[PDB]
């Protein structure tokens, strides 16, 4: 079919045009019948992918902000097994506002809910996830409470990089990143698009799925460099 044809004609681009070395994601474009109608919220909603997964914690250069001071986060997550190289740097909200692009040397940055709100351009990457560095509740072994459990800061990381995202708005389209070139074949990339629009147009997962207003108009997919190539009208 034609979407088939489309991604075939992106990927085959990005071996042929020079300019699109360094070009990595690709990304559609879903072009809706209405607004969004969500007030811009700017956090990341996590977009679940089923069949395969976007990217694993291993492959990325994760920035990690915490409450201050970030030392301890910092020494456990470090010096244990499981988180030991998961991030890039663990730094607190404090040395990040006295540093204030800013993430430019980062893949993904995730910070503690804590200090969220706390933090200082539509068409990025890198705005920041929310974590917990510890359970609300764990029922094993209840005399002793974790601070930072980096299991579980793991497994939160595992769940950010697999799946895929979006920020909503109140915008007439929406641009979600479906798939990495070479690093996803043309079924893993398609495959990656039905789940993102199933979810997206799924009434039942409201209120994050379920959001596209007024139907579908078109989906476009792209790299930042590439040409726009209709995936479906």
């Amino acid at each position: 079919g034609l979407a088939e044809k489309a991604l075939k004609a992106l990927i085959l681009q990005c071996e042929e045009n020079p300019s699109l070395k360094n070009d990595k994601d690709i990304h559609i474009i879903i072009n809706t019948g209405k607004k969004m109608g969500i007030n811009r919220d700017n956090i990341p909603r996590i977009i679940p992918l089923t069949k395969y997964k976007l990217f694993k914690p291993r492959d990325l250069n994760i920035l990690l902000i915490t409450k201050d001071p970030s030392a301890l986060y910092r020494e456990t997550l470090t010096k244990d097994e499981h988180t030991s190289e998961l991030f890039k740097e663990i730094i607190s909200v404090k040395n990040l506002r006295r540093r204030f692009q800013l993430y430019k040397d980062f893949d993904l940055v995730v910070a503690d809910y804590r200090v969220h709100h706390l933090l200082p351009y539509h068409g990025s990457k890198k705005l920041p996830y929310m974590i917990r560095m510890s359970k609300e509740v764990k029922l094993k072994r209840q005399q002793m409470v974790e601070k930072c459990d980096p299991i579980y800061v793991r497994a939160q990381l595992r769940s950010i990089c697999k799946n895929t995202s979006y920020i909503p708005n109140n915008d007439n389209c929406l641009s979600v990143r479906v798939g990495y070139i070479q690093k996803h074949s043309i079924p893993e990339i398609l495959q990656n698009i039905q789940d993102t629009i199933n979810f997206l147009t799924d009434k039942s997962k409201r209120p994050q799925g379920g959001v596209i207003k007024g139907g579908i108009i078109s989906i476009f997919v792209k790299t930042s460099n590439s040409t726009s190539l209709p995936i479906y009208q």
